[PDB]
Formats: structure tokens, C-alpha cells, sequence
């Protein structure tokens, strides 16, 4: 109810931060470098769900 | 640069997995939990000054 939902305050922090490196190292090496990245993420439609 | 971008993508996953999982948690103990997740942290943001 509470003491469950505690715990995961500290781990949106693990992902929060986990994120914030993902992000400088895209916009590191080359922001446009999202455009084509983009596409990947969009090439996953025909995945997850399926054996 | 598609290597940086791929190592990229995998991070992003990963991150992006960890909040899936952790949004998933919350809201399986109870959609409610999200109120006093917002107080507790409302309540960590705020200002001092004396009183």
C-alpha cells in the first residue's frame, strides 16, 4: 500500500538516471544521428508478443 | 556512426524497460499508490526559509 510503493520512488531514480546517460551519449556523438535512430525504433512493430 | 547509435538503442531498451517494469509494478499494487507518490515527492520539494 505504501511500504511497495516506497521502494519504487529509488528505483525511478536508477531509470531516471540510467536515461540521462543514454541521452548525452546519442547527443554526443551526433544529434542527427536520432533521425535514422528513429527508424530502427519504428522497424520494431513486428516484435515483442510473439513466439 | 552506427555503432554509437546502435550501442545507443540498446541502453535506450534497457532504460526504457526499467520504467515499463517499474510503471507495471506501481500500478499493479494500486493505480491510488500514484497519490502518495506525488505527495512524498511534493513534499521533498519544498522550499525553506525559517517556518
Amino acid at each position: 500500500e505504501n511500504k511497495q510503493v516506497e521502494e519504487i520512488l529509488r528505483l525511478e531514480k536508477e531509470i531516471e538516471d540510467l536515461q540521462r546517460m543514454k541521452e548525452q551519449q546519442e547527443l554526443s556523438l551526433t544529434e542527427a544521428s536520432l533521425q535514422k535512430l528513429q527508424e530502427r525504433r519504428d522497424q520494431e512493430l513486428r516484435r515483442l508478443e510473439e513466439e
